[PDB]
RNA sequence: AAUUUCUACUGUUGUAGAUAGAUUAAAAGGUAAUUCUAUC
DNA sequence: ATAGAATTACCTTTTAATCT
């Protein structure tokens, strides 16, 4: 039976690149390294990347150069502002037009300003690096004037020593300046005026000043409804340093000071932060910083915030918090807050180890004893009673919360302990309302106290423990207890060091770096633990510890002693950060380098002409390909003599013509004046060029005026143009065959014709001596191009790739081009990188994983293919070659679709938390055909559950950034399996005419295992160009009539909720709905005041007890509530259980017999069956309509799952036709047998929905609002 | 347990499926340490 | 014991440009 998709074939062109090894022939490798040609790559990948550096460097230079210069009035920043807003609220065509005007006025400014500086002339092209004898290259100019000035531009640079060595690499480049092309191109990006993300022009203006204006917007409203928050005195004295500026840009004043909040909000003063100095200012008012020696972080705006939302109890004022502006687009990075020192190897981490814990142990206190033996004394004394607890002090931080949940087991304990007693002692009288001074007074008393006494918290456990409970009561002497154990701590620490011990030798050599490596994980599992032992003592102790308040009268004995003792021990901070800092990292891996061969456009053009400027070639021998590179000084190996010498049998070389972008190569050619006498142009040809009367918009000649385009002038042109085609010596070879000069309308289809004809590949032959000569000579360098189907024993289904590049020379690709080679390839050496171990010798029995055991004549090493050198073939093609990207695809398959409907099926894609992903096949009428999980993908006698696959690697990174262990990749995983997926779902689409659909969520999941995005995203890949193996060559789903069921996809941001047969529906209400009866939770019941629940329960039609099925029903008209975009009437019944998850833990509630007891426990009668509605309503307890509330909300809970488990069911609290309600657990095969594939069969029904708009269509929407949604699935059936 | 490379394999010097590279920039998120605070 | 707002350090993944 033939597919619907049939004609979707050779649609549009796209690009691919092939990777292949490269096996070395014959002498080729002894040649090479005789030369040290890999010697000399790896060194200039070295150089090219420090030479990309100085570049950089100039580039910074430039940027702040201009930034300085650049001046944006405050009158086009309020205009943008303006329309800005403006915009928020309505979607007018006027304001988009405005706001596109405004934003390209702005662009305009900066961009003058960058086209007006000097150097701007000579920043991408060979004049950087590059100049002749007159006049020395820009960059060399700057470095020197660099130098001559007193600054040292790579003293952060550890790769660049200096700048003399800086003028030796970009010395080393003359000649080479075609290797920076494309990093210069990078680099064009950086001041581009199109609305592209790398550009300043965009980081300005598209993604700061909007940023700038919001948190300018939050400011003033946080100013009018917070006026206490943010502490303007201490703001100003802690940040004064980042809110000095030279330029109030809105005054116009020239005065260097420190900057008012005020002041830094008004909108000119945006031009203090176009640069990376002003944005780290800006960033750091927002963000405050830590200063070297002071224990108290300096507070920002957005601190001050949060403390004040805090103090009042106002989550509102999270609305108010400001954005970080986004950095400059080349900057290096500045921190004001304060950076640790670094540990440089092993060496310095065993060191530094070994000088804390020895200065720890041998240090002595005025009292000349340990610390151990020290404050072993301090709290034996203190725990006899000997100390005045009126003396000694808590930190009334984190310190004493910890401690009450350590010794109470409720942090809460010893504080509202201490806020009871202070309560009873200032004021007996009334306990529930202080008064307006006593407030004040006890909240200074505790809240505002940063310490308390020994004494009060004494006083106020026994105050406390008289109103507590027998059982449940806590005792001061415990926390004594609690504090006269610490010392014993000191000595569990001994056991570690002695151990330590030896590991401090195994890594004391330096520059090692050994500790980085997975094989040491053991003995850093030692080191951290050590620390961590050590940290926590700190923490036990920091609770007396007394900060920088240098004011409370205490035991100064006490305290001199243990702040001699604290102070020693916490360096372990700095010492525990800075041993982290190094461990972490993950050690330094060899990278492959590209191969050059001593050219610096190595594989930039196969054409025959370019072969002695690029030197590769290509060769082909029976069933083997071959890629040869010519020696450098012998690229004249393959010249016509040569080729005509020596023609034989071994060889075939392939011959390469390409014409390419005819649009500027035929007139280049044609009317060159080298030839233009040649391809005689008559007077009335050249004008039609000097004035472009064949274009529409093309340029004139020689300063001539345009004259309106004539299609009679270009179907002239056209014919001089194929004239002098076969005129041409080369061209006239490629054989074309252009369609008649009438059927042309425009040039460009004529260029089309040419550049789609104008490829030919073509094969000599040559004998295999003479390739032997030269590949032994050492003149060629002759490589295979192989992966694991070239193998002679390969016998089976090739890979893709491998029907690609074969179909690049095939005879019947070559009669009609679909596979096009294309240049600028690219050759690598990649180093081996791991240990050849034999990990299965040869005759030896291996376990199955599924026969019970397999034996090989031969040996199996684990990674082969990393433990020995390689090369590598990364090799550009382009794929449907003469078709051209297609602009309206999208309305093509929707026009097929329209055609086709009855055939089409919606395959929908939903997401879970227990299912990866979960796919739902539904058919025209909205019947599910078929419904499975993508958590097990292993399909036949195999089966792989790749959910649990990713949740162990999941808890496998979060436990090693714990243990500071190497982080194992989880993101090949989940290509590897999703290419199953895919592969799945592109059989379905075509064995069942479907269309897909996703929901709308970008790009910030956080949960590790999640892959829904990532399957789109390979999805649409794949359904761009696809190919079955199994199809024949030349029929459709074959290597040359591919299905293409997607568009291109350039970006998402650009993408619509269409591309091709996928298509995006809204997440809204997908999976919390009946499938039954299309019941939908729309009524928000929320726990408020007596008023809003009693006003919220009388809008209901009746309440009432059922005694024929005993249960309880609300019967309510939507429409009587807020909005009707979900309408009708509904009667919900607490029928069945539920289940809630609380903390996770699960517990099962009964609804029916929860409302039974609150309506006894209030006397309310409901058991002869009347209505209670009116009752309800009028009560007047809190208690009553919170705890109501929550059990109507329970009894709308649908899905209902316990965590940890298999179960994640969904059932209806809406009864059926025949009075049964829809569970998931026993559901028909056409039902959704799951709460996600619910969701799936939802998201199907919404694409039914769009298929039906497909059907009945000019002006398609595919939006689908929730009330559509409502009416047609709750509709019927 | 072999790979252009990834995943699952042993399917026997390999078997399925997938596989757009190079370069450049930026963002997002995770974990720890530290600061100030809020919680029935 | 949860958690919020910051800063620093280490890490992985994702997205969007240029060319092919
Ligand atoms: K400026
Ligand atoms: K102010
Ligand atoms: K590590
Ligand atoms: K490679
Ligand atoms: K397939
Ligand atoms: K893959
Ligand atoms: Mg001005
Ligand atoms: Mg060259
Ligand atoms: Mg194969
Ligand atoms: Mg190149
Ligand atoms: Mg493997």
């Amino acid at each position: 039976n033939a597919s619907i998709y049939q004609e979707f074939v050779n649609k549009y062109s796209l690009s691919k690149t092939l990777r292949f090894e490269l096996i070395p022939q014959g002498k080729t490798l002894e040649n090479i390294k005789a030369r040290g040609l890999i010697l000399d790559d790896e060194k200039r990948a070295k150089d090219y990347k420090k030479a990309k550096q100085i570049i950089d460097k100039y580039h910074q230079f430039f940027i702040e150069e201009i930034l300085s210069s650049v001046c944006i009035s405050e009158d086009l920043l309020q205009n943008y502002s303006d329309v800005y807003f403006k915009l928020k609220k309505s979607d007018d065509d006027n304001l988009q037009k405005d706001f596109k005007s405004a934003k390209d006025t702005i662009k305009k400014q900066i961009s003058e300003y960058i086209k007006d500086s000097e150097k701007f002339k000579n920043l991408f092209n060979q004049n950087l690096i590059d100049a002749k004898k007159g006049q020395e290259s820009d960059l060399i100019l700057w470095l020197k004037q660099s130098k001559d000035n007193g600054i040292e531009l790579f003293k952060a640079n550890s790769d660049i020593t200096d700048i003399d060595e800086a003028l030796e690499i970009i010395k080393s480049f003359k000649g080479w300046t075609t290797y920076f092309k494309g990093f210069h191109e990078n680099r064009k990006n950086v001041y581009s005026s199109n609305d592209i993300p790398t550009s300043i022009i965009y980081r300005i203006v598209d993604d700061n000043l909007p940023k700038f204006l919001e948190n300018k917007a939050k400011y003033e409203s946080l100013k009018d409804k917070a006026p206490e928050a943010i502490n303007y005195e201490q703001i100003k004295k802690d940040l004064a340093e980042e809110l000095t500026f030279d330029i109030d840009y809105k005054t116009s004043e020239v005065n260097q000071r420190v900057f008012s909040l005020d002041e830094v909000f008004e909108i000119a003063n945006f031009n203090n932060y176009l640069n990376q100095s002003g944005i780290t200012k800006f960033n750091t008012i927002i963000g405050g910083k830590f200063v070297n020696g002071e224990n108290t972080k300096r507070k920002g705006i957005n601190e001050y915030i949060n403390l004040y939302s805090q103090q009042i109890n106002d989550k509102t004022l999270k609305k108010y918090k400001m954005s970080v502006l986004f950095k400059q687009i080349l900057s290096d990075t500045e921190s004001k807050s304060f950076v640790i020192d670094k540990l440089e190897d092993d060496s310095d981490v065993v060191t530094t180890m070994q000088s804390f814990y020895e200065q720890i142990a041998a240090f002595k206190t005025v009292e000349e004893k340990s610390i151990k033996e020290t404050l072993s004394l301090l709290f034996d004394d203190l725990k006899a009673q000997k100390l005045d607890l009126s003396k000694i002090y808590f930190k009334n931080d984190k310190s004493l919360t910890d401690l009450s949940q350590q010794v109470f087991d409720d942090y809460s304990v010893i504080g509202t302990a201490v806020l009871e007693y202070i309560t009873q002692q200032i004021a007996p009288k009334n306990l529930d309302n202080p008064s307006k001074k006593e407030q004040e007074l006890i909240a200074k008393k505790t809240e505002k106290a940063k310490y308390l006494s020994l004494e009060t918290i004494k006083l106020a456990l026994e105050e406390f423990n008289k109103h507590r409970d027998i059982d449940k009561q806590c005792r001061f002497e415990e926390i004594l207890a609690n504090f006269a154990a610490i010392p014993m701590i000191f000595d569990e620490i001994a056991q570690n060091k002695d151990n330590l011990a030896q590991i401090s030798i195994k890594y004391q050599n330096q520059g090692k770096k050994d500790l980085l490596q997975a094989s040491a994980e053991d003995d850093v599992k030692a080191i951290k633990d050590l620390l961590d032992q050590t940290n926590n003592l700190l923490h036990k102790l920091k609770i007396f510890h007394i900060s920088q308040s240098e004011i409370l009268d205490k035991d100064e004995h006490f305290y001199l002693v243990f702040e001699e003792c604290y102070f020693e021990l916490a360096n372990i901070v700095p010492l525990y950060n800075k041993i982290r800092n190094y461990i972490t990292q993950k050690p330094y891996s060899d990278e492959k380098f590209k191969l050059n061969f001593e050219n610096s456009t190595l594989a930039n053009g196969w054409d025959k002409n370019k072969e002695p400027d690029n030197t590769a070639i290509l060769f082909i021998k029976d069933d083997k390909y071959y890629l040869g590179v010519m020696n450098k000084k012998n690229n004249k190996i393959f010249d016509d003599k040569a080729i005509k010498e020596n023609k034989g049998e071994g060889y075939k070389k392939i011959v390469y013509k390409l014409l390419p972008g005819a649009n500027k190569m035929l007139p280049k050619v044609f009317f060159s004046a080298k030839s233009i006498k040649f391809y005689n142009p008559s007077e009335d040809i050249l004008r039609i060029r000097n004035h472009s009367t064949h274009t529409k918009n093309g340029s004139p000649q020689k300063g001539y005026e345009k004259f309106e385009f004539n299609i009679e002038d270009c179907r002239k042109f056209i014919d001089f143009y194929k004239q002098s085609i076969s005129k041409h010596p080369e061209w006239k070879d490629f054989g074309f065959r252009f369609s008649d000069t009438q059927r042309y309308n425009s040039i460009d289809e004529f260029y089309r014709e040419v550049e789609n004809q104008g490829y030919k590949l073509t094969f000599e032959n040559i004998s295999e001596s003479y390739i032997d000569s030269v590949v032994n000579q050492g003149k060629l360098y002759l490589f295979q191009i192989y992966n694991k189907d070239f193998s002679a024993y390969s016998k089976g289904r090739p890979n893709l790739h491998t029907l690609y590049w074969k179909a690049l020379f095939d005879e019947r690709n070559l009669q009609d081009v679909v596979y096009k080679l294309n240049g600028e390839a690219e050759l690598f050496y990649r180093k081996q990188s791991i240990p050849k171990k034999i990990t299965h010798p040869a005759k030896e029995a291996i376990a199955n994983k599924n026969k019970k055991e397999s034996v090989f004549e031969y040996d199996l090493i684990k990674d082969k293919r990393f433990t020995e050198d390689k090369f590598f073939f990364h090799c550009p093609i382009t794929i449907n070659f003469k078709s051209s990207g297609a602009n309206k695809f999208n309305d093509e398959i929707n026009l097929l679709l329209k055609e086709k409907a009855n055939d089409v099926h919606i395959l929908s894609i939903d997401r879970g938390e227990r299912h990866l992903a979960y796919y739902t096949l539904v058919d025209g009428k909205g019947n599910i055909i078929k419904q499975d999980t993508f958590n097990i993908i292993g399909n036949d006698r195999m089966k792989t559950n790749y959910h649990d696959k990713l949740a162990a690697i999941e808890k496998d990174r979060d436990s090693a950034r714990k243990d500071w262990k190497k982080i194992n990749n989880i993101k090949e995983m989940k290509e590897g399996y999703l290419s199953q997926v895919v592969h799945e779902i592109a059989k379905l689409v075509i064995e069942y005419n479907a269309i897909v659909v996703f929901q709308d969520l970008r790009g910030r999941f956080k949960v590790e295992k999640q892959v829904y995005q990532k399957l789109e995203k390979m999805l649409i890949e794949k359904l761009n160009y696809l190919v079955f193996k199994d199809n024949e060559f030349d029929k459709t789903g074959g290597v040359l009539r591919a299905y293409q069921l997607t568009a291109p996809f350039e970006t998402f941001k650009k993408m619509g909720k269409q591309t091709g047969i996928i298509y995006y529906v809204p997440a809204g209400f997908t999976s919390k709905i009946c499938p039954v009866t299309g019941f939908v939770n729309q009524l928000y019941p929320k726990y408020e005041s007596v008023s809003k629940s009693q006003e919220f329960f009388s809008k209901f039609d009746k309440i009432c007890y059922n005694l024929d099925k005993g249960y309880f029903e609300f019967s309510f008209d939507y429409k009587n509530f807020g909005d009707k975009a979900a309408k009708g009437k509904w009667t919900i019944a607490s029928f069945g259980s539920r289940l809630i998850n609380f903390r996770w833990d699960t517990r099962e509630v009964y609804p029916t017999k929860e409302l039974e007891k609150l309506l006894k426990d209030y006397s309310i009668e409901y058991g002869h069956g009347e209505c209670i509605k009116a009752a309800i309503c009028g009560e007047s307890d809190k208690k009553f309509f919170a705890k109501l509330t929550s059990v109507l909300n329970t009894i709308l809970q649908m899905r209902n799952s316990k965590t940890g488990t298999e179960l994640d069911y969904l059932i209806s609290p809406v009864a059926d036709v025949n009075g049964n309600f829809f569970d998931s657990r026993q559901a028909p095969k056409n039902m959704p047998q799951d709460a996600d594939a619910n969701g799936a069969y939802h998201i199907g029904l919404k694409g039914l929905m769009l298929l039906g708009r497909i059907k009945n269509n000019k002006k398609l929407n595919l939006v689908i609002k929730n009330e559509e949604y409502f009416e047609f699935v709750q509709n019927r059936n």
